[PDB]
């Protein structure tokens, strides 16, 4: 018997200010936050239709600065900004702290350069896919404030966790 | 800030054979078990529309005869099913009733009150009875069939308009 | 890559007057019909979720060569007998043997629909029914294009067999 | 040049206790009421898909015995009796009548509604309704509040009899 | 009993040429009208879900310029949400805003009123209006502030969802 | 009687490297394609709401350059709407749309046939193709111009929608 729709636990990580939670709440309620109130933990819910598959995806928007909802996620997106270069160097150390907690080296996974609407760029694209490919991973640019590749961004994220099943 | 559809835990009760996985399967799948295989335990799951609320059902699916006490306190609201062709089942409906009170710890729990095999000629059940009997716990009561899916819709939803009211 | 949803074909078989085209009807247009009108060949299209996957459902009402056309193309059949005609039920043998001559297949996704069981008339006992379709190893289902009783059902359940014979 | 969805202004017309709220409310909340509460004038809700088009669906359910104010305004009526009770049939005549005097017109979008089919007690023949029916050009439908047999029809016929009236 | 879905009457309101039409045309149709067509009045209807909750947005699309004052008066007393509009690249439609809101404040008799406030072409470069001058003027009034572009689409559907939005918190 | 949702038939056109499948991908998978993949010949399937009307969006995706070839007219012929497609940075692309609609009048024999132009990739710094030269291009061919961008998503639905509210118009 079919008993539900297929479920999906999604978590979203990186550094402090780079939009994580700007993300989750631009793909559940169509908003925009403009303020920064720091993150201590948050849980949403959403239904979408994706490649005809209807499913539910369970989203932990995380704090910038634990093992717990490392383990109970099947997917991650990685999320820097790509106005901030230190945010992108960290990157490295969640994807590690991720494998760790998993015990896994092919755990689904999204890079996600966010912030892609202002113009102090300073991480090259061509250097973001050069990191991704390394990784064997998809890369996305997104603005939580446009809305640009945010639907993508986590959409891919479930087509990465089908793939690894 | 709202963070995902309100979820609804929902839990089926009633005696051996009267239909409650049936009811349950109707629902969720549109389709009609003929075969009669016990349950143990059996959780599901569907997004629905009532009253223009989004919402998430999660069902649990009982078996007719501690892991009890478990779900009763967990569920926020109760179908207390019956066979209309099955007088034991229907006298049996005071007994999961009390239980349901008991491991709450409370009078005014959600609940509705189903007839099931409404489709069947073999009726020992009044209707007016079962009205009474409703009538007296101050809940809905609805009739229903697996078979014919009349009133499976109604008795889900109506529950759940149950446990909106309980906490407003 | 996913390229749009997937598409199942469906043919309605099974004596005429059975109801193949009122079953059809109520399932596209939540409608019965009640004038008699006898089918050559009509074509439907809806577009369903069923068990979580979105899908396209084509769906061929066939009448009481082309014949043969529409057996190779369908990946699954609806038989449909009359509860309150004996001469139908009998007439489902014949149906399922030259499904499965074109098809060259036992296992073909088959579903046996008794339709009318809103009538009072009935000369097809349910069990009778349910041992011909454990003996053929298919699903059987009680409808009424009138009351609409087992109609999504048995289309649903088509869609169930189909999906079961592609693993 | 389309502003939002199509909306039909359906009105659901007579005699007292047939089922024409019953059969609103079983469309609009897939819920059967049990007790008779009589109406004054109640207005609902709906958006559908008919037919691939999307519309909205104005409903108006009126009194048993009072007017000609929503006749006015209604673009197709339901005319609503119940099959065991002969007077109810009777008076559709009456109902008949005082709509196409206030709309000025032999040729309004109407539905014949045999209600109750599931009572075992019918007094008025689906013949007579079928041949009261073809000979006023409507179509006829029967229903059940209780089952929701042909409810849906009931409503989405009508609103095709709108359609076909306006493409002139 | 439940009757249907709730219906909330927005009314779009700003100076000639913001993007009034615009807006309203990209969410009820997903298209960009690139030519200017003076309005009169227009009404539209959508469908949608906002927080679980599925409503009928009646929308009142407004003239720049009124002829005739009582007109003006009716929709004002109608409405139960504002969509207050100017374009990021006019300072004048700006300045406008303070007037919007003000005749809305007399006929409704409420300094409470469910009020957004939308910049509107954002996509556009020859930029004006400086976004925290609007967030301040936004901040004074007590009411979200939302930038879009009914060319890009960005911000279209946030608007009249938050407009929504805070025509519940108004009702509780 | 209905018997199912309305079919259109939509081919998109265009040189090499424009975005014609970038364009089709970001409407049936909201997914930007990065990669460059050339295509021969692809077929979509895709079901929406245009006007309050169902409709099942059949999408056939075609190859930049291709050399004369009978199973290109063929499709050409079925198709009952086109989407004309250029880079906003390729002005070559830009002048082949000329070709693109003498090759589809000469097929289907007809001076109006639905069609859309379509200016892509407007998210790129690198414009040589002016919003104004585009839209006189598309007034003197008597069809709707629509800039998008497959990156950001900006046009792509108004682009298909669009075109089936001209085939629409051409069959009344
Ligand atoms: N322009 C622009 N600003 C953004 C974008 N994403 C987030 N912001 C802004 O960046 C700031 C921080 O966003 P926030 O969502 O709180 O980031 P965070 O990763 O969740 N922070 P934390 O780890 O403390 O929970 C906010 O002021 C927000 O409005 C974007 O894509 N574009
Ligand atoms: N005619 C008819 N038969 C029904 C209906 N509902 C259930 N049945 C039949 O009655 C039997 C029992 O159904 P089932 O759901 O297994 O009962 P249950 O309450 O789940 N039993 P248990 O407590 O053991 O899990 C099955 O044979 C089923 O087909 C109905 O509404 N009408
Ligand atoms: N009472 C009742 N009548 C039915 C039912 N199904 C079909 N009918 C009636 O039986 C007649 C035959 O229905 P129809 O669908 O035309 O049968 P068919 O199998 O398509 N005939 P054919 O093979 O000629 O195309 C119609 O008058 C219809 O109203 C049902 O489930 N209950
Ligand atoms: N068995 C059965 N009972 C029905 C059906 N429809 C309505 N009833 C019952 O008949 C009674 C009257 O129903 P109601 O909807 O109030 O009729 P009404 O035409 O709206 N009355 P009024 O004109 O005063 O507003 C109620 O007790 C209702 O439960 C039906 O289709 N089947
Ligand atoms: N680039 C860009 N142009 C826009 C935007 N919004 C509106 N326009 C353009 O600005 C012009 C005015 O738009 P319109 O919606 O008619 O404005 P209005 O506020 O309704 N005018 P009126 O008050 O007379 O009815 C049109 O040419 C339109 O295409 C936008 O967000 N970006
Ligand atoms: N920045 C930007 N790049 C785009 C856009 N659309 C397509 N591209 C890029 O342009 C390249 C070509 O895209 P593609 O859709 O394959 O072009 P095509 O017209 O289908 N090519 P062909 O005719 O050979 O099949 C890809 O690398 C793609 O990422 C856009 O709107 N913006
Ligand atoms: C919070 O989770 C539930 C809670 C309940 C629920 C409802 C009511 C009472 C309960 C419940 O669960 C714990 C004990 O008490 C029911 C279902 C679920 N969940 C569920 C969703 C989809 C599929 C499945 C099937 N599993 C077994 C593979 C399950
Ligand atoms: C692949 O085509 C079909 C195939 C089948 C189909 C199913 C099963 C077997 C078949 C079939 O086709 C011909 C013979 O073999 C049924 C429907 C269709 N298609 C269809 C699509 C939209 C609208 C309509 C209605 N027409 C009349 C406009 C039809
Ligand atoms: C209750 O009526 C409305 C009310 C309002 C409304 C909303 C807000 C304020 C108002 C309003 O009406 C008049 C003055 O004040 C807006 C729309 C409508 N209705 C509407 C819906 C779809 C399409 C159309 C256009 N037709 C006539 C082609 C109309
Ligand atoms: C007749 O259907 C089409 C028609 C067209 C179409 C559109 C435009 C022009 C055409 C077309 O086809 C015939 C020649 O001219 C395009 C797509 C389709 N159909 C479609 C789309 C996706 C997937 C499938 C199943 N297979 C291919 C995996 C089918
Ligand atoms: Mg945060
Ligand atoms: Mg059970
Ligand atoms: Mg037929
Ligand atoms: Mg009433
Ligand atoms: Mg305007
Ligand atoms: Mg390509």
């Amino acid at each position: 018997a079919f008993q539900g729709m297929t479920e999906y636990k999604l978590v979203v990580v990186g550094a402090g200010g780079v939009g994580k939670s700007a993300l989750t709440i631009q793909l559940i309620q169509n908003h925009f936050v403009d303020e920064y109130d720091p993150t201590i933990e948050d849980s949403y819910r959403k239904q979408v239709v994706i490649d005809g598959e209807t499913c539910l995806l369970d989203i932990l928007d995380t704090a910038g600065h634990r093992d717990q909802y490392m383990r109970t996620g099947e997917g991650f997106l990685c999320v820097f900004a790509i106005n901030n270069t230190k945010s992108f160097e960290d990157i490295h150390h969640y994807r590690e702290q991720i494998k760790r907690v998993k015990d896994s080296e092919d755990v689904p996974m999204v890079l996600v350069g966010n912030k892609c609407d202002l113009p102090s760029r300073t991480v090259d694209t061509k250097q973001a896919q050069d990191l991704a490919r390394s990784y064997g991973i998809p890369f996305i640019e997104t603005s939580a404030k446009t809305r640009q590749g945010v639907d993508d961004a986590f959409y891919t994220l479930v087509r990465e966790i089908r793939k690894h099943k």
